[PDB]
């Protein structure tokens, strides 16, 4: 008679909340058609061959009893219907079989899929880079084209158009799988296929005029460089518009008359994310979610529209709608009495008030650069509404996915059935930073307070982050052992 | 202008010619489907995860170059026939592109391929486990089906039905493949599956009262004591009359009217050898080999009725059949010194006879057990011919390949072209043992002078036996790493 908690997905979010929910507490039932976690971050690694398979997974059954002595479950399926009213949810089988099952609490955790804009094509010919086995059909499609390609049978020009490999996405993982195939290309294939390795090309291309948008202007400026060193084709300023088996066509973002034609063998396609079908009729079933392209939740992650308030939603596949300052003006003026109603009367409350408001957090609202004298009451009503507008849920990342599993099962362990069950503080995000790999050893990272733009100790950097980063002795294991194996023996060629 | 050997094949024969090949002497071409070979010992290894598909491959490429500067080639395609008048052969890569190719040499070291006795349905159902990508389809359903029993739509008779696992064979294959099962069961099956442990049967199935039957009679019945031991069913005095996709019939060997009907969920056959495609197609163009079932070398393994004597056959595709002693006795009896014809007479020359005879070879006639007087001419005649009838082909294993290979390679490097072209002796393999592992960490050896029954130490000396018969650095780092891998965290369960 405990209590069922149903996590849905095993990816960043749905494995980190099963890692630290309390089983004695709870009854447990993770469900996902994936019986492993993906730790996504390495998977352009993956790519080259660099890292293996299980420096990059975790099996879900070998989390499922924690020392206590208490026990988890898993089941493999994937969820098709939620029905919130009933409190149930349809799950189908490999083979289609239909099963129901009921629950207390849900945790939707299903993530996004890739999104392929509607362009014509890319569904058929393109190759994504989401999860494990694409990255290994992505190795494999590589592989195969430098044997087609020693073959007798094929001429040179043939050999310039199938050798090369086309990159769609100057985020980081479309940087990063360049980086592994261009280090990959530079190492083991020129050794082992010297008289085609002139014909190889690799392109990388985007929308925006830099590589690592998201990053400081020097690392987009480094990347790109390094790029041209490495002799990487940097197609900034471009966008994939058609996709056919052989060739595809660009689109200029600087002159809409100007198009390309590209020949290509392998097109990586490492840009976009769109919904699951799941969310999308999850969506429709809720009056007041019924038009959203997104699912929404509240500023402690609960489902908004739900009358039982038991399905929450963290990770990729949500956005956040906090609870609304303005409603709320009269409340907000009184707690800050003595004070006149400034930004900085604001902001001298914004620990108490953060608890409820995530907007109000100094990581959220920049109070410097708004800063505001004396106010009517009217007046603060249309600042704090300012501050609403403002808000920016969390990115869609691993890094946010794991602090929200984080949050959310320590809710549940220490808040939900307890005194403290009325002083549940909202959830609002740390940023940690962010690294890349960008090849020819070095790597960039853009952190609080510091930048690392490559050098002989990026690397190094590098791996000390992410073996601490990695969720078992056992990945940590594979990871050291996989960089000596690289290092001492190369990259493998079996496909 | 060097001379041109094309090899056919990247397994034991293929591959060890290639790696004792003189490139400088020659031009070598080695052509093949696949591009890596396989260490098929330790297939068994890879169906329960014990082991990595690391320690069970090697490229080819990553042979290519010899320390010397000089180089070998190799083509990514699938021969199809051979014409020996011309001196080409037929190739086609994996997208039926026609290829010709010309040689000096063939060596033919295409192996064999699975034998399914034209047994209705074991092409549609079974699991073979001949290479690498077989043990991992096997580990793949197998824990697929764990899956599919963990969940609630599944009735316990249905669960037993499907979690029974058959192997057919009772030779090394069979065995080790059982008992590397047995061992995921018993530890790593029975912590992550706790709920469906006792549903889980493995039999296995065998035509003869014997398991490892070319073992000795010790090794064969301390063999089935352990699987008893283990609770595996063993089926001895079985074989598979018929398969179907839920179940199987087999008959007893003792009594032809008793059939049983088996429930399976993943069988797995592990007997039998046929031959190739391409053989079949090479010996229909050979008149004196045209009604033949396998193709027959000479004693210095030369394809027999080819004109040029410029093809050779090693490994499991041939078989040999020498100069017939009893067509050269007179040539013989001038050779003896003796005052009379008798078998010791016989014996006293055969270490040099053997060098053109193997059939003499003190490893293939039994002189003490077939003594003989003083002969007559025509006696002696008869004696003679009895050695011819008695001579054994080489086993088809990987130890004979390998010792072929290096004996023709050494041939090719050291004979041909020089002044010992007349001196080449005829190829005569030696036993060396051979080892099983038949679970729970008991490993039997069945060597020259010694017999090995498990122990505590008998998983050390299969160890240290191993890691000297594996090929490179690479692969025995791998096969270390591995073991320490597999008793720190277990076996995955990534499918
Ligand atoms: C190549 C790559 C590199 C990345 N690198 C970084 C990085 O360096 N740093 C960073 O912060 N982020 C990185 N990310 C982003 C990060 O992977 C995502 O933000 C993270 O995966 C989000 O976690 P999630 O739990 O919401 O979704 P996911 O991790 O994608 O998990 C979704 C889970 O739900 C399951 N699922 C899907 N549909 C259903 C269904 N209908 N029913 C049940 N289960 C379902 C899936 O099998 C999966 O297990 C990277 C992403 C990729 C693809
Ligand atoms: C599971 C298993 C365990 C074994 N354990 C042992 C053991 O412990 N000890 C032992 O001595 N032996 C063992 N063997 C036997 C050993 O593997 C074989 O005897 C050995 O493979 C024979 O070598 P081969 O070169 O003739 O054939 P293979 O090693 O099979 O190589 C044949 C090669 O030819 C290629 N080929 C096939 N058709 C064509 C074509 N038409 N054109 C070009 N190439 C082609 C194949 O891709 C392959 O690369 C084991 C076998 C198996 C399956
Ligand atoms: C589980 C979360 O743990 C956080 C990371 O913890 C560590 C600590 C040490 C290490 C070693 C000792 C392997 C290397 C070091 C000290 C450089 C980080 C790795 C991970
Ligand atoms: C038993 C549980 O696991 C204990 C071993 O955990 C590790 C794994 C890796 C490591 C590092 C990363 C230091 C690598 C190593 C042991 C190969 C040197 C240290 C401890
Ligand atoms: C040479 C590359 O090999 C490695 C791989 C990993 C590491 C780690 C990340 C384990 C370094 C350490 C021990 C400082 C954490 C060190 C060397
Ligand atoms: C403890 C069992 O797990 C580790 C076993 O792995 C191996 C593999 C090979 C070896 C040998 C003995 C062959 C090599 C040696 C002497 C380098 C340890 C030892 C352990
Ligand atoms: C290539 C042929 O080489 C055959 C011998 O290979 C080895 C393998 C392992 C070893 C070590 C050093 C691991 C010692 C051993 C076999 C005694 C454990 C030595 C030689
Ligand atoms: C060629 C380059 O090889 C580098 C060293 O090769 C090895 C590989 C493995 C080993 C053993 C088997 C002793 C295992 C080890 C190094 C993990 C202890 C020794 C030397
Ligand atoms: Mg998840
Ligand atoms: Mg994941
Ligand atoms: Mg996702
Ligand atoms: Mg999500
Ligand atoms: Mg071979
Ligand atoms: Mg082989
Ligand atoms: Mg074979
Ligand atoms: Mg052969």
């Amino acid at each position: 008679r405990k209590e069922k908690i149903i996590i849905l997905g095993s990816g960043w979010g749905g494995f980190n909340f099963l890692l630290n929910i309390d089983f004695k507490k709870y009854d447990v039932t993770l469900i996902s058609p994936r019986n492993y976690f993906t730790f996504t971050p390495l998977l352009p690694c993956l790519c080259s061959g660099t890292l293996s398979v299980n420096v990059c997974t975790e099996s879900i059954r070998n989390f499922l009893r924690k020392k206590n002595g208490y026990c988890g479950n898993y089941l493999q399926l994937e969820c098709t219907d939620v029905f919130y009213e009933d409190k149930y949810i349809n799950c189908i089988d490999i083979e289609n079989n239909k099963v129901k099952l009921f629950y207390d609490y849900l945790i939707i955790a299903v993530g996004a899929k890739t999104n392929t804009f509607n362009i014509n094509g890319v569904d058929k010919y393109a190759y994504f880079v989401k999860d494990i086995d694409d990255a290994l059909k992505i190795r494999k499609k590589f592989l195969d084209i430098l044997e087609k390609c020693t073959l007798p049978n094929i001429s040179n020009e043939e050999k310039k158009k199938m050798l090369h490999v086309a990159v769609v996405g100057g985020g980081p993982t479309g940087v990063e799988v360049t980086a592994e195939f261009a280090d990959f290309i530079n190492k083991e294939v020129k050794i082992n296929y010297k008289d085609i390795f002139n014909f190889i090309s690799i392109s990388i291309i985007e929308g925006g005029n830099n590589l690592l948008p998201t990053f400081t202007q020097n690392i987009s400026d480094f990347t790109k460089e390094n790029f041209h060193n490495l002799n990487i084709n940097v197609l900034t300023n471009y966008y994939v518009i058609d996709v056919d088996k052989h060739s595809f066509h660009i689109q200029s973002s600087l002159n809409k008359n100007e198009k390309k034609k590209l020949s290509y063998g392998l097109l990586i396609w490492a840009s976009g994310l769109a919904q699951t079908t799941l969310i999308q009729k999850f969506l429709k079933t809720i009056p007041v979610q019924a038009n959203n392209a997104i699912l929404k939740v509240d500023e402690k992650l609960r489902v908004i529209g739900i009358p039982s308030n038991n399905i929450y939603a963290i990770g990729d596949c949500k956005k956040i709608q906090p609870k609304l300052l303005h409603e709320h003006t009269n409340e907000i003026i009184k707690i800050l009495t003595g004070n006149k109603l400034t930004s900085e009367a604001l902001k001298l409350k914004q620990s108490e008030l953060t608890k409820t408001f995530p907007q109000l957090s100094i990581s959220k609202w920049d109070y410097e650069k708004n800063k505001k004298g004396e106010m009517t009451p009217q007046q603060f009503h249309d600042y704090l509404f300012e501050i609403d507008k403002n808000y920016k849920s969390p990115t869609p990342t691993a890094q946010n996915a794991k602090q929200e599993a984080y949050y959310l099962s320590n809710v549940f362990n220490n808040f939900i059935h307890t005194n403290q069950k009325f002083n549940i503080p909202s959830f609002i995000e740390k940023w940690k930073g962010s690294l890349a790999y960008i090849g020819n050893h070095q790597v960039v990272a853009d952190l609080p307070y510091y930048e690392l733009k490559g050098g002989r100790f990026s690397s190094t950097f590098w791996k000390v982050v992410y073996i601490q980063l990695l969720l078992s002795w056992k990945s940590r294991f594979h990871f050291f052992i996989d960089f000596i194996k690289t290092k001492w023996y190369g990259r493998p060629f079996i496909k």
